[PDB]
Order: C-alpha cells, then sequence, then structure tokens
C-alpha cells in the first residue's frame, strides 16, 4: 500500500528485467485456456521471480468481460483473476504491470468513432482503477498495449495522422480516468505507449505524455530486427551489422525520449521466435538486454507460453525450457 | 601509416603501460619551459620506451597558441613541437595520445557559451587532424583532458546537469570534426572524457559516445584514493581497507564501462604525490596497475617532471629517480 | 587434541605421503556406497596406514546431506559418518584432511551468485568447524576441492578473471567462517586451492591467501602429464622428456608458492587411470613422489576404489591391487 517518492527514471531501473505472462489473460476467448496455456498459480510466478527477473507484465484482454454499454461492466469474477495473479508476483516482491491488451475491436482509433472509444475507455479504465486503488507502487497500469487501426496499410508502420491524434487522445481519457480515482491512482505509475508501440519516426514525433504526467513512462515494443524476432525470414544473429543496427535502433529510442523529453522507457515486449537457432537466440537475447540496461531501459520479453515459439518458460512443469536465455535476459 | 582492423579492446590490451610527460607541452604559460622542464628530447623518450612504457600521453594545452576568431588559427611552429615530440616515440614503437589539456579557459560548458564554443573546438580540432591525418594507428586523439566549469563547487564533483550536457556536446563536435577530415581519422581511436575525467556516478550516468561511434575508448582519471594521492591528508597505503576499496573503484569503472556498455577504457592520468613515503607509493603503484591490468585497463601514470610531487623519471640526466615505481607499472 | 606450534613447512614434511579415500563420501549420489565402493571400515584404513601412507584425505561431498536455506542444516547423521571415518585415521597415528569435494553446483563462482553462495557456505563450513573444533592439528580442513564454473570452456583452464575472483572470495569466507568458531579452529592448518587446483599460470597469478593467515597451506593438484594421468591419449612414460617435463611442472609450483611466497604446498590429488600400462605406471608412480619428497611437497594419491582406473586397494579383500605403486609412493 505504501507509494515511495521516486522519479520513474529511478523507478523504471528498480524494475530490472522483465518477464510477459503471455497468453494467458489476453488470450482473445472468453476462456483464457483457448491458446494453450492453464491457468496461471503462484507456483509458475514463484520460479519467475526465482530466476531473477523483478518484474511481471499481465497483460489482460477485457472485450470477453465487459457487459453492455452505457455502464460496460467489467465482470467481478474477471477482476478477481487479475487481481490473484497480480498478487501472486507482488507477494514475490515483484513489480506488476496490468494493461489492456487485445481490445482493438472497440478501440478504433478515427475521429468518427472516438467520442464512443473515449466513452467506454473512460469507464472501464475507471473499474480497473478502483479495483487496484489500494495497492502501492509496485503495481503499475499501462493504459493500452498496441493500440492501432487493424487491417490498415499503416497499421504495423506508424498509423495514419488520424491514427496517431486519436490515440494520443485514448491515452488523454485513460490517464484522466486513473487520475480521478485518486488515492494511490493519482500518483501510481502509468506506461504510455506510441501509436501500436512502434518506434517508427512518424509514431515517435506524435507522441504525447498526457497533461505532460510526470509520473508517466514511456511504452515502446520494439522486436528487433523483426525479420529474426517475428517473422522467422532470417534465422542468424550476430554479425557486427546485426549489433550496430540494434544499437542504432535502441539509440533512436534513448535519444528521442530519455535525452530530448527527459522520459523513462519500458520495452514493455521484444524478444524472439525459435527458429532452429538456439545459439543465435541467446546471443541476440544477452546483447539486447545488455543494451537497454546501458541506456536505463527496462527490458520485458515476450513469452507466450509455446515453446516453439517465445516461451522459454514451461508452465506445465515449472522447468524452464531455455534458462539461459532467462538468466541473459536478467543479468 | 598502417591502420589494423582491431576493436578498442583488443587494442587497449596492445597500449600496454602508459606514462605523461606532464608539464611540458601542457604548460600554461607560452613558453612550455616555465613549469620546469626542459624542451623535450628524442633520448628522454628513448628512456621511457627502454624502461617498458609502451603508450606516451603527450597532454598539449593550445590556448598560448591560438589565433583570434573568426578562423582560430594554430601557430604552425606549435603544432610541429607537438609533431616532433610525438614522432620521438612512434620511432620508439609506442603508441602516442594527443589530446586538448588546460584549455578550459574557452571551452566553458554552459548553455549560454555553448555555440560559441563548439565552434572554436571544431575549427581547432579540424586543424589539430588534418596535421596528424597521415598517422597510422599508433597515434591516438583524446578530443579533451578534464573537461569542466572550473570555480564552481561541482567542479570535481561531477559537474551540473548543464555541464555534463555541455561536454557531451563539445565531445560530439570535436568526434565529428575530427572524422570529417577523413583518411586514417575515420578509423583512429578517439578517447573522450567524462566531465571532469571523473569517476562519480552521476559523471558516469550521462556519459555519452558520440555517435556510439565503435572506434572511440573511455577516458577517466582516478587519483585513488585522492587523500594519499593528491592532498598530501594521508601517507599511508597498503591496509585491507586500502586494498579493497581500491578494488572496489576500479570494478564500478569496469562493471559501467566494459561490462554493461561493451567499451575499452584508459586511465589516462592516476599516480600519487610523494609524501615521504616511498614503501607505500610503490605498494600502491605496484596494487593500482596490477588491478587495471587484471580488468583489460590501460594505466597511465601522471609525472609531472618534479620529484618532490609526480616525478619518477629524471629528465635532465635521464636517470630514473624512483624506477621501481615505473617496474611496478610496466609489470 | 593438542595444538603444536608447528610451521606450514615443517607440518607438510610430517604429513608424509598420502592415499585419497575417492569415491566413498564424494560420492555425487544420496548414497555413498553409489559409486562403487563400499561403506568405509577401520580394517581398510588400518591397511592404508600399515602401508605407510601418514595422511588420509576424506574428500566428502555435502550436497545431499544439506537441508533448504535460511539455516542450510548439515544432517547430524552424515556428520557422524564423516567423524568416524576421520577417527580410523586419527588412531592410526595419521592426519586426516576434510574437505568440501563435488559441491559445484551450489558453489557458482560468478559475481551474479557470490552473496548467495557466501551466504552458504559460511553456514556449512561454520557446521563442519564446529562439529571437530575439539580435535587437535592432526586434523585439517580443505575448504573447496576443485572450486569452479563447471561446463564453461575456461574450466580446466583457469578460469576466467571473474572465476578466480569469485573463488578467492569463496576461500575468504570459509576460512573466516572456520577461524570465528575459535578453540582449536583459530590454529588448525586449513588448506586452500587455486581455481579448480589448477597450476596453469593464471591460476598461480590470482591466488590469494585469506588475510594472509599463517596457517593456510596451499592445495594444488596436478596429474601430470594429463595426457598419460588422466585422457588415456598416450600410454607411455618414462622417457628423458617425460621427466624433464615433469620436474619443470613441479618447479614452477615450488618456484611460485614454497620460495616466492613462503607457503607449503600439498599436492592433494594426483596419479594415473590404469591404461593397460602397468610398467610405465609404476615408474611415473616412483618418479613423480619422490621428486614431490625433494621438494618439500606432500604427495596424495587419488584412489577412486576401481582397479580399472585409480584403485591400487581393494577395500572388499583388504589386499592391495598394486602395491608396488603404492610402496613407490611412500618411499
Ligand atoms: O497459438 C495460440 C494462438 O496464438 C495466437 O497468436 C498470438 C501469438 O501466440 C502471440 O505470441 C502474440 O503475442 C503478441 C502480443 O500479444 C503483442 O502484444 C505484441 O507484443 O507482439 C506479440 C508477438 O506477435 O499474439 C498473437 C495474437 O495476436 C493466434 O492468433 C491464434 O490463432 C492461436 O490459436
Ligand atoms: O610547479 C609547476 C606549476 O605547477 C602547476 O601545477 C600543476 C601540477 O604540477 C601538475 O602535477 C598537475 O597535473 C594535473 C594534470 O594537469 C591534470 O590533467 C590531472 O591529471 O591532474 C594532475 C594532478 O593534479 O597540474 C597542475 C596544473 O593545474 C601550478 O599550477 C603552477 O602554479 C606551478 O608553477
Ligand atoms: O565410478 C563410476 C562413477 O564415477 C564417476 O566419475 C568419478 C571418477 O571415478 C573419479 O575417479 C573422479 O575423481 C576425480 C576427483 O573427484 C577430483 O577431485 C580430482 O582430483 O580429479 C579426479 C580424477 O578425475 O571423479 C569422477 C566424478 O567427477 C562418474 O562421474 C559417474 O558417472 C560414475 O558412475
Ligand atoms: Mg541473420
Ligand atoms: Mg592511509
Ligand atoms: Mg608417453
Amino acid at each position: 500500500s505504501n507509494m515511495r517518492e521516486i522519479a520513474p527514471k529511478e523507478f523504471v531501473l528498480d524494475m530490472g528485467a522483465g518477464w510477459n505472462l503471455g497468453n494467458a489473460m489476453d488470450t482473445y476467448n472468453s476462456d483464457e485456456t483457448a491458446w494453450g496455456n492453464p491457468l496461471t498459480t503462484k507456483a509458475m510466478i514463484d520460479e519467475i521471480a526465482k530466476m531473477g527477473f523483478k518484474t511481471l507484465r499481465l497483460p489482460v484482454t477485457w472485450k470477453f468481460h465487459i457487459g453492455e454499454g452505457p455502464d460496460y461492466l467489467i465482470e467481478a469474477n474477471w477482476l478477481d483473476k487479475v487481481e490473484a495473479i497480480a498478487n501472486f508476483a507482488l507477494e514475490n516482491e515483484m513489480y506488476v504491470i496490468i494493461n489492456i491488451h487485445h481490445d482493438e475491436t472497440w478501440i478504433l482509433p478515427t475521429y468518427e468513432k472516438a467520442d464512443e472509444v473515449k466513452d467506454e475507455l473512460s469507464k472501464v479504465w475507471t473499474q480497473i482503477a478502483n479495483r487496484f486503488k489500494t495497492y502501492g507502487d509496485y503495481l503499475i497500469f499501462e493504459t493500452l498495449n498496441e493500440p492501432r487501426h487493424k487491417g490498415t496499410p499503416e497499421e504495423w508502420k506508424g498509423g495514419t495522422q488520424e491514427g496517431r491524434d486519436a490515440v494520443n487522445q485514448y491515452h488523454q481519457v485513460s490517464v484522466d480516468a486513473i487520475r480521478a480515482t485518486g488515492g494511490n491512482n493519482a500518483k501510481r505509475k502509468i506506461m504510455v505507449s506510441t501509436y501500436a508501440a512502434s518506434t517508427a519516426s512518424n509514431a515517435l514525433n506524435d507522441y504525447l505524455v498526457p497533461n505532460g504526467d510526470k509520473n508517466v513512462i514511456v511504452s515502446v515494443h520494439s522486436y528487433f530486427p523483426y525479420q529474426f524476432c517475428l517473422d522467422g525470414t532470417d534465422s542468424t544473429w550476430g554479425t557486427e551489422a546485426d549489433k550496430t543496427a540494434l544499437l542504432a535502433e535502441l539509440d533512436k529510442i534513448r535519444d528521442k525520449f530519455i535525452v530530448e523529453d527527459n522520459r523513462a522507457v519500458v520495452m514493455g515486449s521484444w524478444g524472439s521466435t525459435f527458429s532452429d537457432n538456439p545459439e543465435d537466440r541467446l546471443a541476440h537475447a544477452e546483447f539486447y538486454a545488455r543494451a537497454c540496461a546501458e541506456r536505463g531501459i527496462c527490458p520485458i520479453w515476450w513469452d507466450n507460453g509455446n515453446v516453439d515459439e517465445f516461451g522459454i518458460f514451461n508452465r506445465n512443469t515449472l522447468e524452464w525450457n531455455y534458462p539461459e536465455i532467462a538468466e541473459a535476459i536478467v543479468k
């Protein structure tokens, strides 16, 4: 229940390294087990903590448990599930990040939809914030995961000018709704993303922190380089050129947010999918996490529980599939 | 004239141990003999090489030999003197470091002065770099000795936030000016310092390598512990606590620059002033150099030519005043 | 249970020649018979003493009998087994060395693990030391067998710089824990190893005796030459080149520890695996032991109880499998 006097820069260093409980509560289905992961237990989270991860990101997709508007009431039972998992992490002395994840179907960033979306978001973030209001500063809110216009040609290229405008407004309404509930929520750290959590120059240039709020942290995701990390079109990593380009991606993030804007940055998702390339994945993970540490950025590995993809921890056995990667990330 | 394909960490190991030609071309007077040292000769430098030092640091104060703006022309004769001394060392197969030394009167790190300073520095480093363009990779440039705001309370405590920002900008302009002259200067190793070459946490945290340039080496100076080394308030050295603390100062340097940032480090100045304690000075020198060698740091002893202070070599007779200290440094 | 005034040099001469009770209490299994040796009896030890061995090395692996943190309690019954075997030897007028053996899984020499490891080691050595506090100076503690980072490329090549640093710290904590229990443990001889008990130049150079404690003896193991002794890739021994090189390995040990450092040295493990080469094994054993005796080094043969490997004594029948080797060692 305690709130410290701690600037975002120092707070993000104290966050250490993080791990995502991916494809669990973020699962796009009313049943959170539908994407192949079991109901999350304390024993799973205990292992994450023991490995040395200081932050748990707890992504949550709310769509299937929001009732009809005008109220848009969140099922109390669904909040109970989120709350229990959060406590598994807080008990382990970990930071916990709770977000709005695969909810883009009702978070459409167009001027036409803005008032409707703002209204629903406002009511939803009000209810999430109210439920977690008494918690201390180890609990962090992240307003929107990768807010964007699904299906459009600019979805993954920093959006349109209109897209970026509406996303800043959606963050505005979400931050205000959280702050307005008062208590610890007046001062709680809040992670605010760029459009789609993109690092493209256009997304960076139109980024706005709501109210210049001094307790807002920047959220970007950078699966760099995407050919290796996401597409599987490249399975090799480690040449000078690989290293130089990654450093240049992280320098662009530092120069803009940290140096020029005096903000802290959480890389709330990154990692590489498995492509029969364990040596390269390890080298990439070690290098990426070290480069983030050098720049004061908190790196949070994306784990979807599937060993053939992003899974480095076996949730069923509680053994690490790729403990080397884990050990490299938390160094 | 040759430039090898050689990473900084390996280059710094090859630098071995170094010795400073202090109070010579760095002398704050139009006459470089005014601080008690003679005009430097090849025979002096031969002895430095014969003793086993592999690196000569050739500090240079340029103030008395720079013309008025807007050109800020460096006297050609002064460049000739620097060049001759450099060749004394290169002929002995030693590395040689050329810098900008006691020039803080026109290198004021304030926002107010930044544009005037950047302009002059750019023009001055352009001229130094052009004169030495054809030299091979045994010749190293160090952009700024101990850049700082003289007189301020934070001068020797890592500066102000403003101080540190202006110093990073000054390094930026200097590195760019060197690189822009092309030739061997495209790939030559450059030593870039923290504010005042300080190892204080603040100076370490705000340090930026211009452009992430991969041929930049970190420069810090650590006269550790200062009470023994500089102030003469303590003349004893060798307890467990003395050793442990020195190891901890060097570990802080390694952990930040070498491990976390993947940079090489030249300790371009360190040593102890004479305080009627030859046994302690020797033990300190042996221990400090060994600890640097074990961490891959190049140690360069500060010698001001005065046997009652930092002088371990007699420049007049070409005999060593304290050969044991020299022999302990070179391993 | 008396403590003599006896310097390490004289103590090591009095230790004579030794034999290891290998693959017994050091066995990496909850059951100490799992590696093919029976429960050790006084009648076995009587034969070791009768043959002329003056020292018994009693290696002990503790892992399977240490309870959970934070106490890390050693099973009293396991200590009783160690104690009984020790007394078998003490009753025979022998020295006995008790160690920590195949316990590298919780003694990981990295900076990351150092605090966790130091804490456990401190508590474990405190309990071993307390159990044996009243014993006289015929009982010797050896802090760590072959401490190292298992699996790494430098495991058997003297470690990394980090490896060696962490091992010196582990020895520091272990020696301090023993000394702090007081009584006879203030003055008991303690054998302190290099990294992996290696004689590689890097392991030798970074070796530190905790506190310069004057009752610490050096522990190194040198299965020289390893091609003959360990790998079985060479089965011949006895040329002048074989002899000259072995003499040079032992001179390197003498020159560093005995002459330059004024320390005593126990070669706590050496020997040769059987390679269908009895005549050569004998010649090697005779020569190696004589060369150790001439240098004041105590040689202790490694015996794993398996006649096809290092076993020269039959523990089941109490007959010697290779009495010639034993006689050559103790001569
Ligand atoms: O296999 C089960 C299920 O997977 C669904 O795809 C998931 C991926 O498994 C998951 O890795 C990915 O995670 C992304 C995360 O949600 C984003 O925030 C961002 O960080 O990028 C991550 C990596 O792409 O999410 C997708 C869903 O978008 C399939 O869609 C589904 O068919 C399948 O059953
Ligand atoms: O006695 C000659 C002259 O000395 C000046 O002091 C010199 C010191 O002799 C010299 O040791 C010192 O060196 C410093 C070096 O320049 C710095 O880069 C850093 O490494 O610290 C060194 C040790 O302090 O420099 C000073 C000059 O600042 C006197 O100022 C002068 O009055 C006197 O005539
Ligand atoms: O007996 C079968 C059992 O043996 C295990 O290997 C043992 C060797 O038998 C033993 O000789 C060897 O001894 C080493 C000693 O422990 C070290 O301190 C050092 O002095 O080197 C000695 C020579 O190697 O230890 C090994 C274990 O590390 C097998 O591992 C096991 O699979 C098998 O069942
Ligand atoms: Mg590739
Ligand atoms: Mg002192
Ligand atoms: Mg042979």
